[PDB]
């Protein structure tokens, strides 16, 4: 609202803040000299923390060059001689912690204990030389004496800096606002050389955002991002979705829902991120289980190889049967030509597949289901309290074996909203009967539950029908019905030991190039089997122009009586064509005989010569053709998605070309601005907070979510635009 | 250099000194490079071409193997599929190179005896090994010179 | 060729107008901007 | 880099390359971070003093 940032732009708040910041930079430096008056700095440092967010939310819906940001910049340096006094104080305690990790004043102490010499550590930031001759001193009176050999490094380091921490980035964020506001500020470019190293400190924890609200206009949105929400971002596991989510949303998704399956994917991402913080490293059992399962799915994508491996190892061995009439009826022994334990050997490697085959089945069951379940009961949940799904319209063999979870009272309970029945309840129980709907979703006590709450071992549990739904949709999963394939040809390789030859496939289902000749076959394959169906046609009139006329040439005559005849019984002669006719090179002709017998002679000629053409030459090229050309497309649509990718901004609307007419500008436009990334971020940072936290842009981005409208995203613009020119 | 000094132990190792030929003259280096850089995304197919060829050996070993015979005359009866470290090996030796597919170097299914399904073992053999894999092959390189 | 073609078309006709002769950009500056041009606006089927 | 390694101590190293002075360049610049007797050990600066 402009008409308290105007009133507050005219008051003497200024000179109020004025005040404020000289008895900060005072007081801290004063009272950094005990430790017994810690308890009272702590207070401090939050205290201007809420002081300068007022400062920021003065500065939130500021303009590019504004009298707000000129008057802010001016009151620093009315203010100066302090506020590098405070900026000071950061950048000596910051840089003291990286100081002290260096090894070259762990080696100047040689006390066992650990307590550094006050002398010795005092000789050693003289020697490193970007600290100052006054700042040791300073120092030293910092530190405990201790009989003046003991200053303890350690405890030294970090004890000024947690209660500090919040409050460095927060000035630093403040300082980075005005000189990205404003331009051509030579004491902010005197300032933020002042400041460098609570920057740097302070730059990958920050993150920023640009996103356009509140009347046309986008701005830079700044925040905080934790340690553990960029540990748990680079994991490779939330890394190979991240690249799938790359590939088929910029290949075959449109330009409307590419924010709505990004958010689904933001969605994804923190389900889990939180499955996997889930498992980070008589009675008892639990733990057996526990730290069994954490184990399974800590290898999963490692034991996979152990897999592989060993069927290789089985199958190069099993290259070894032979066949005797008589045993040293028929026999299938083994050659064993070294090492007569090479039976026992396939034994034993038949055994360990199976067994990692099964603790692969059952570590699947821990990195997937959940994953593939949430994103069905939530799709379903919004899409039923939305566009009503079960209550408005009915349909879809997905819906149909879904409704069998309407009932279940732990229906959403692998998603994170639980309050989904009484939304749609409250939001469509007028326009039918409420009695009517509860039953359809059997909300037991819904006269009575609902103001409980308001005022005040069978498989552990007893579950059923919502087992027997999970259970469906899991077998429906095409990765988890290839791995139960596996499986199950591992059991019956102990029936015959050869069918462990079947898990040798595997090798193509899983390198690249190998899966994508698969899909070209597969893919096109689909519009190919009405060519199939035409060549069946083909070959078949063939077969009867023959049956009819040309019968005495088709004979394979071994000897007088032995005349083996092939055009007699039809269903054998189409076969016969089936089997010499389109697999001969020479079409057919070269399995019958010559026309010598002028009788229809120049006709059987044009018989065969047709033949060819047709069947061997035109159809058994096209067939080819189509896989061929399948897998040539197959490689050209994994190349565009890397152009596009490489080639546009994938959050606003514009090219490498705006971006372009600069030195890196694409680059900066990325890895800064545009961050597919950052956008993911802002909201665990949105979604933990306390929504009495939000700020303006805060709560406004978070009211839009809520609602499912994706107009906050800029599409058009990014700075360079809206603000062109003024920069 | 070193294949040149080489050549003084056999005159016929200057030989080698011919494929320089290739080494230089533009259009040629683009064919030995075509088969260089997408063959290594081409090494997995001739991974995949030997993992059918051996899915193919082992119903053979088993099942059908009165067909695999080259008895020369009577007693002489050479055998195939008897020790399958060979018959692998016929079946990459005359299996892959026959235009045919494989039926050409065996019987005819004439004792019904599973005929059906021997029909159906060599027409499948067809389509994978000789008209679509030994194609894909083809395909790769030629794509890459382009 | 006759595949690329059919394929052709397909594009054409979601990337321009039909009608008037604007492409899917100056009505692509706004969320399902080219929808509402074309279900709204310019629906071929109204012009008939 | 890992067999670039041995180069870091001839003295001729860079003795086919225009610019002579690269020594003194990075042991100017980084000499205060580090112990300067520490880098000229390992660029083998003889009577460094
Ligand atoms: C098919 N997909 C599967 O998930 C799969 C499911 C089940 C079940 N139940 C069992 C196995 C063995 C599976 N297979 C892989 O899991 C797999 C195969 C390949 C490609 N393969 N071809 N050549 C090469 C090699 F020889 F050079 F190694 N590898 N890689 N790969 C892989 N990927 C990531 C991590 C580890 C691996 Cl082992
Ligand atoms: C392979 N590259 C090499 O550098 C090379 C290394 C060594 C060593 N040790 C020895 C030789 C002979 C080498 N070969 C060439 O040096 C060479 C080959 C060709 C192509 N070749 N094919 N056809 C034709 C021809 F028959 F028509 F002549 N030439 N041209 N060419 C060329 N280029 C530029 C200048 C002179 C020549 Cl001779
Ligand atoms: N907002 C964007 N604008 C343009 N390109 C982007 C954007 N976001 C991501 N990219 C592209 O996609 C990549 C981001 O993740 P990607 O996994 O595809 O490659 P990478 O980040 O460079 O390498 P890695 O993630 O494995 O360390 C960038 O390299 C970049 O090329
Ligand atoms: N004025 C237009 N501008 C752009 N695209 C158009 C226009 N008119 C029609 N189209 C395209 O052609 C389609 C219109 O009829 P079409 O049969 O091709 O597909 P459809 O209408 O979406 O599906 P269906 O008609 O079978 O219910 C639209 O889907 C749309 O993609
Ligand atoms: C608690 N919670 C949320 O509040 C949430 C979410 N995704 C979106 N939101 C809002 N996830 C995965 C979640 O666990
Ligand atoms: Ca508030
Ligand atoms: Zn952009
Ligand atoms: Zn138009």
């Amino acid at each position: 609202c402009t008409g308290n940032q105007q009133s507050l732009a005219h008051s003497r708040l200024w000179d109020a803040v004025v005040g404020f910041l000289h008895v900060f930079a005072h007081m801290m430096m004063k009272l950094a000299q005990d430790s017994s008056q810690i308890e009272l700095l702590k207070e401090l440092l939050d205290l201007q923390k809420d002081m300068v967010v007022m400062l920021l939310s003065l500065l939130e819906g500021n303009v590019v060059n504004g009298m707000i940001a000129r008057q802010m910049v001016d009151m620093l340096v009315e203010s100066s001689s302090n506020v590098e006094m405070i900026l000071k104080f950061f950048d000596m305690f910051l840089k003291l912690k990286d100081i002290v990790g260096s090894e070259a004043f762990q080696d100047y102490v040689t006390d066992p204990r650990g307590l550094i010499s006050k002398k010795d550590f005092q000789k050693a930031m003289d020697s490193q030389k970007q600290f100052t001759g006054p700042e040791i001193q300073f120092l030293l009176s910092c530190s405990e004496a201790d009989e003046n050999e003991m200053i303890n490094f350690e405890e030294f380091a970090n004890r000024f800096q947690e209660p500090a921490r919040d409050i460095g980035f927060n000035v630093a964020v403040l300082l980075t606002n005005l000189s990205e506001h404003v331009p051509h500020d030579p004491r902010l470019r005197n300032f933020l050389e002042l400041a460098e190293s609570i920057l740097e400190y302070f730059r990958p924890y920050l993150g920023r955002i640009e996103i356009m609200g509140a009347s046309r206009r986008i701005e830079r949105i700044y925040f905080e991002i934790s340690e553990t929400n960029r540990a748990q971002w680079e994991m490779p596991q939330v890394k190979e979705s991240k690249r799938q989510f790359i590939f088929d949303v910029v290949n075959e998704g449109g330009e409307a829902e590419k924010m709505e399956l990004f958010v689904s994917f933001c969605e994804d991402t923190i389900f889990e991120m939180q499955i996997a913080a889930q498992i980070s490293e008589w009675g008892e059992l639990e733990v057996q289980r526990v730290k069994f399962l954490n184990y399974l799915s800590r290898n999963f994508y490692t034991l996979k190889y152990l897999a592989l491996f060993l069927a290789f190892a089985i199958n190069f061995i099993l290259l070894f049967y032979k066949v005797s009439d008589s045993p040293p009826n028929m026999v299938y022994y083994f050659l064993e030509e070294s090492t007569g334990y090479m039976e026992p050997a396939l034994w034993c490697l038949s055994l360990l597949h199976t067994l990692v085959a099964f603790l692969i089945i059952i570590g699947y069951n821990c990195l997937k289901v959940p994953l593939v379940i949430f994103k069905r009961e939530k799709e379903l949940a919004r899409k039923l309290e939305f566009d009503g799904l079960y209550i408005t319209e009915q349909p879809d063999v997905k819906g149909q074996w879904d409704r069998l979870v309407l009932n279940t009272p732990s229906f959403p309970s692998n998603y994170w909203d639980k309050f989904v029945k009484r939304k749609v309840l409250d939001k469509h129980g007028d326009i039918f009967g409420r009695e009517r709907i509860a039953e359809l979703l059997g909300m037991d006590l819904a006269s009575l539950e609902i103001t409980a709450h308001n005022e005040r071992t069978w498989l552990m549990s007893i579950d059923v029908k919502y087992q027997i739904w999970k259970f469906g949709v899991i077998f429906t999963d095409n990765s988890f019905l290839y791995s139960g394939w596996y499986m199950v040809m591992s059991l019956l390789g102990h029936y015959n030991n050869f069918f462990f030859a079947a898990h040798l496939l595997d090798i193509a289902m899983g390198v690249k190039t190998l899966r994508t000749i698969l899909s070209s076959v597969t893919h096109n394959g689909k519009q190919l089997v009405m060519t199939v169906g035409l060549l069946a046609v083909v070959v078949y009139l063939y077969t009867v122009v023959a049956f009819n006329f040309f019968r005495k040439f088709y004979n394979k005559s071994e000897d007088e009586d032995e005349p083996d005849m092939k055009c007699d019984d039809m269903m054998t002669c189409y076969l016969f064509h089936m089997y010499v006719g389109v697999r001969a090179g020479g079409g057919i002709g070269d399995e019958i005989e010559d026309p010598a017998g002028d009788e229809y002679e120049l006709y059987r000629v044009v018989f065969d010569i047709t033949f060819f053409f047709f069947v061997i030459v035109i159809l058994l090229a096209i067939i080819q053709g189509l896989i061929i050309d399948a897998f040539g497309e197959l490689r050209d649509q994994q190349e565009q998605v890397k152009e596009d990718m490489e080639t546009k901004c994938f959050i606003c609307g514009i090219g490498s070309d705006y971006f372009d007419t600069t030195p890196h500008g694409f680059e900066t436009h990325t890895l800064e601005e545009h961050n597919l990334a950052n956008y993911m971020f802002f909201l665990m940072y949105l979604i933990n907070k306390d929504e009495t936290e939000h700020t303006g842009q805060e709560s406004y981005v978070w009211k839009m979510y809520q609602e499912r409208c994706w107009d906050f995203f800029p599409a058009g613009d990014c700075f360079r635009k809206q603000y062109e020119d003024q920069l």
